[PDB]
């Protein structure tokens, strides 16, 4: 460089450190310049003698480089600053600059860019180095830089791993691992099969680490070593059972401090969210993992046996008992993945045991064992239910209050995991069970805690099971009410309320006394009025309103003091009252809309909330993400942060919005052009969150039918309309292109005849081509390493396009053309869901084309007439129902196929056709061969007849009493007995003037013959009959 250049950019750079802004703007509006800026730069990292300056100037031109690109730079210059960062990298600097070149070095290295032969005989030597930090750099720049290591011949490549893993510092070590693990994330599979070899000297050089002590150092290779359990779990098959020993051995070491103990539970865990074919295959998995987690979680109160600080204390779990907590996720996370086929034996020969010990910690663990594996292993478990109470309940009495605690803990657990059977089968023994803690005999944590799982249980418990226990649950809940500790009080509170919910109408006795002394709760701590509040209102919900209307308007007085009180914390609050405003609208019905100025204020505020985005920079990222509140992601290689807190607020509030306005339907017009403009519409264009664009679409058929129950009209649902149709092509998830497809259906149900444009129609189109497309694409998809959303997006594009055929009366079957390829294509795939798919458009051509659909006969009655006969039942279904279809509505132009297929349809109609998972198929097909015999001798409608009574299918169901109904009034045993019922059968089970008809035929027999007909019939279902008949 030009020796002054060097001067203002040495003054420049010493600025930086500390003058720092002016430096800043210097370098960013002057430094035509970027060359020599960046040779600069490097020459510092390389050469200078002070720290802070060659560290700083790493790290700006390892910025500047990305940004330039590296690419647009001139070779001459390149070259120049390859070797001066080389030269660099070879000569004296600290650990830290070392580092700092490495990373600039890596910025160096591209595809495009010339070769750099350099650099690879740079890093061969130096992992020859007996300086470590020449040996871990350049592991690192293999890290950062992968495809260097395809750039080395083979035989000398593993070696340099072999090494590395085996290396005697510890840093190398990590190094090393990190740059093995780094090049399957960076590179494709093909080139696995070419490092993965290694994984035996990996694994061998791990108990190593145990030797010389350095566990924390093997906590750091667990972690790498869990990310290729994700990448590449079948590669550790031939040595699964060392490694499960391994960290069975490890996690034993209690003696280890705990990340070494908790990165080897992850590890030992994570096989089974990868390869659970795997870890099912090995029976030492399961038991291990078992055994392991049982131990950890003994690993509590410790150093306080009586557990006095823990009575003391609230309860909040303390998160200081790590090992603990990991355990007891494990067991869960492992649980669910594999199941009780695999888990229940191994998990209960261990806790036969420790329910029996006379150490409290290990009858604890037992419990919470239980309670994180019942939901997993509820496929087996939900049989063995009084087993577990037998071994559970003993202990609900345990002379230590944490096994106490424990105990109510699982009883809560499995109400929920073996709900609804357990509560049907079980209230005898658990709800004494739990009320017997209620007492103040117990301890407040035992007290509040049975009052947890009384919440649990009534989740799922029937208004008539709870009944005779609500006098004895209520009396000791309302002592607890007066408790000394908040959380006492609250938890009260919260029982209090979730039991009224469950006892409905049950509840309607008590509230006469309960309502007060919550009145003297708020007159009176923001949770607990919160939880005060929820608990009146839904006591309130559970009594109805005329009941609710005593104490109604006070309850609102105390509300609107709550909402716009002062203080805005606890943000708890907000929530509660919300849900309660919520749920007085349940109760009020129209009474509320006097109160919709006080509650849709505050949600329009938060529903209006903008994508709260910051477009970032890349170390700007780790420490916005330190923020629950917070999340960045990369779209395009340019990162950014999300203000995630703030966009779940709004959905939020877009469903208490939306609710609302379901609810107060003509009432809510006043809001619907706001909502629909400022929120709804706005909401779909919110391209990083999708729970906003699925709330934005939901909202908008409610909000159009809320005006509509009050031209408008019309400009809101074309806006709204269009912008659905253009999300089509637009959206990437296939979850959200449901959405909009479910959303335009509902509009166009509200919105009725004719509601789109032509080229709306063609822009739907487009949409539909796009989807299906990508569909297909999706499913030609689904090895070596590794072990509906689909089929529900295709029922909603059958949806629309049913909807829109509709809403055209037949003129979008000209739009429908265009797509016929796809449809095609479909129909004689393999895969049954397209099939589906085609045969059900197939099906809606017809009912709107009529004998329109001429054109199309020849191509797809030879597929259809086929799926007659298929295996899949909803295949013959919807084969089915496009022949019953066409007889319907394009008579003459089908008999050549309907009447010869008739038999067809005798046949489907006949072993397992009366049975629930094809009961449905075989009703399509029954109504099928009624639709030929309407259209256009006997033998047949006999046979018909034996298919009576259609329970399932609606539309079906519908044809063949219409068809029954005719085959009387105006047309013609002992088949009577068999028309009623047919007919009992099919009201009475909610699938369909027959009535009218069956009245005749009974008048042609005596009074005696015709009573007779109804002995068999129950009291419910004649008390039914009775008010059916004429």
């Amino acid at each position: 460089l030009p020796e002054e250049v060097n001067r203002t950019l040495l003054q420049i750079v010493q600025a930086f450190a500390s003058i720092r802004s002016v430096a800043e703007k210097a370098l960013s509006e002057e430094w035509n310049n970027i060359e020599y800026l960046l040779t600069f730069l490097a020459e510092q990292a390389a050469f200078s003698q002070d720290t802070t300056v060659a560290a700083l100037s790493a790290v700006l031109f390892r910025k500047l480089a990305l940004k330039a690109p590296i690419t647009h730079i001139r070779k001459e210059v390149l070259a120049q600053i390859r070797s001066s960062l080389l030269k660099g990298f070879l000569s004296e600097r600290a650990d830290s600059i070392r580092h700092k070149l490495s990373d600039a070095i890596a910025e160096c290295v591209q595809d495009d860019l010339p070769a750099w032969p350099e650099l690879l005989q740079a890093l061969i030597e130096s992992l020859k180095s007996g300086n470590p930090n020449f040996r871990e750099s350049s592991f690192r720049i293999l890290t950062t830089v992968p495809y260097l290591i395809t750039a080395v011949d083979i035989n000398s490549i593993l070696p340099i791993f072999q090494s590395g893993f085996t290396d005697a510092s510890d840093n190398v070590k990590i190094a090393a691992v990190t740059a093995f693990v780094g090049y399957f994330k960076q590179l494709p599979k093909s080139e696995w099969s070419k490092l993965g070899i290694l994984l035996p000297s990996l694994l061998n050089s791990l108990p190593r680490f145990l030797d010389d002590g350095k566990d924390d150092a093997l906590a750091s290779v667990f972690e790498s070593l869990i990310e290729l359990v994700e990448l590449a779990p079948k590669l550790f098959k031939d040595m699964f059972d060392q490694i499960i020993q391994f960290t069975d051995m490890v996690i034993k070491n209690k003696d280890l401090e705990p990340p070494a103990r908790t990165t080897a539970l992850e590890l030992l865990t994570v096989f089974s969210e990868n390869a659970p074919q795997m870890c099912k295959s090995n029976q030492n998995y399961g038991q291990t993992l078992v055994m392991v987690t049982l131990i950890m979680m003994t690993e509590v109160s410790i150093d306080d046996d009586d557990a006095a600080e823990w009575i003391e204390s609230d309860d909040t779990d303390d998160e200081e008992e790590v090992t603990y907590d990991h355990a007891a996720a494990a067991l869960a996370r492992v649980a669910l993945k594999l199941g009780g086929e695999y888990l229940a034996a191994p998990l209960f020969q261990y806790l036969q045991q420790m329910i029996t010990s006379t150490e409290w910690r290990e009858r604890f663990a037992a419990m919470m064992a239980l309670s994180s594996a019942a939901a997993g292993c509820a496929d087996v478990l939900i049989g063995e239910i009084p087993k577990i109470l037998d071994m559970v309940i003993p202990l609900i009495n345990d002379p230590h209050p944490r096994v106490q605690y424990g105990c109510c803990k699982v009883l809560g657990q499995i109400s929920t995991a073996f709900s609804p059977f357990i509560q049907r089968t079980a209230h005898d023994r658990i709800l004494p069970a739990l009320i017997s803690k209620l007492t103040s005999e117990c301890t407040s944590r035992v007290q509040t805690h049975a009052a947890a799982a009384l919440v649990a249980f009534s989740e799922f418990a029937s208004k008539d099971i709870l009944e005779p226990y609500l006098d004895s649950l209520l009396t000791n809940l309302l002592v607890l009410l007066q408790s000394n500790k908040l959380y006492v009080q609250e938890q009260a509170l919260t029982t209090i309320a979730f039991i009224a919910e469950a006892a409905k109408n049950k509840f309607i006795k008590y509230y006469d006394t309960l309502m007060p002394l919550l009145l003297n709760v708020l007159k009176v701590n923001s949770v607990l009025k919160g939880k005060c509040m929820e608990c009146a209102t839904l006591i309130g919900f559970a009594v109805g309103k005329e009941k609710f209307h005593e104490h109604s308007q006070e309850l609102i007085s105390i509300l609107v003091a709550l909402q716009n009180s002062d203080i805005d914390e606890d943000d708890a609050l907000r929530s509660y009252l919300e849900q309660s405003w919520s749920r007085i609208c349940r109760i009020l019905g129209d009474d509320f809309v006097p109160l919709l100025p006080i509650v849709i204020p505050p949600l329009l505020i938060t529903a209006k909330a903008t994508q709260d985005v910051g477009l970032i920079e890349e170390e700007e990222a780790a420490n916005f993400q330190q923020y629950p509140d917070w999340d960045v992601v990369q779209v395009q290689g340019k990162h950014i942060a999300i203000h995630t807190s703030v966009l779940d607020d709004k959905v939020s509030a877009m469903e208490l919005l939306q609710s609302y306005a379901t609810l107060l339907r003509g009432q809510f017009a006043v809001y619907v052009k706001e909502v629909m403009e400022e929120i709804a519409l706005p909401s779909l264009d919110f391209y990083l969150h999708d729970g906003v664009r699925a709330a934005g679409a939901t909202l908008i058929p409610i909000l159009l039918s809320c005006l509509l129950a009050a031209e408008e009209l019309v400009l809101l649902w074309h806006k709204a309309s269009s912008k659905l149709i253009g999300g089509l092509m637009s959206e990437p998830m296939p979850e959200i292109t449901q959405v909009y497809h479910n959303s335009l259906v509902n509009g166009i149900k509200v919105m009725g005849d004719n509601c789109l444009s032509e080229d709306q129609l063609a822009a739907f189109t487009k949409g539909v081509s796009a989807n299906l497309t990508d569909t297909y694409e999706r499913m030609q998809d689904r090895d070596e390493y590794n072990e509906f959303t689909d089929e529900d997006l295709l029922d909603e594009i059958n949806k629309s396009i049913a909807a829109v055929l509709k809403t055209t009366n037949g003129h979008y079957l000209k739009n429908l053309e265009n797509i016929w390829p796809m449809i095609n294509t479909f129909l004689l795939d393999n895969e049954p869901i397209l099939v589906i798919f085609a045969l059900v458009v197939i099906g809606d051509l017809i009912q709107y084309g009529g004998e329109q659909t001429a054109s199309m006969k020849n191509a797809f009655i030879p597929k259809v007439t086929e799926c007659l006969i298929s295996p899949d039942a909803r295949i013959r279904q919807a084969a089915s129902y496009i022949i019953g279809v066409c007889a319907q509505y394009a008579p003459s132009t089908y008999a050549d196929v309907c009447i010869p297929t008739l038999d067809t349809l005798v046949q489907i109609v006949d072993p397992g056709s009366k049975l629930e998972e094809n009961r449905s198929s075989t009703e399509n097909a029954s109504a099928a061969i009624a639709k030929i015999l309407y259209a256009y001798v006997d033998t047949y409608t006999a046979n018909w007849f034996k298919t009576l009574p259609t329970i399932t299918d609606k539309e079906a169901a519908s044809f063949n009493y219409q068809f029954l109904s005719q085959l009387i009034e105006n047309n013609s045993q002992s088949n009577i007995s068999a028309v009623v019922d047919s007919v009992i059968q099919a009201l009475n089970e909610r699938s369909l003037t027959v009535i009218s008809s069956v009245k005749k035929l009974l008048g042609f027999l005596p009074s005696s013959d015709a009573m007779a007909i109804f002995n068999r019939y129950p009291a419910d279902i004649m008390e039914k009959v009775h008010k059916w008949f004429a």
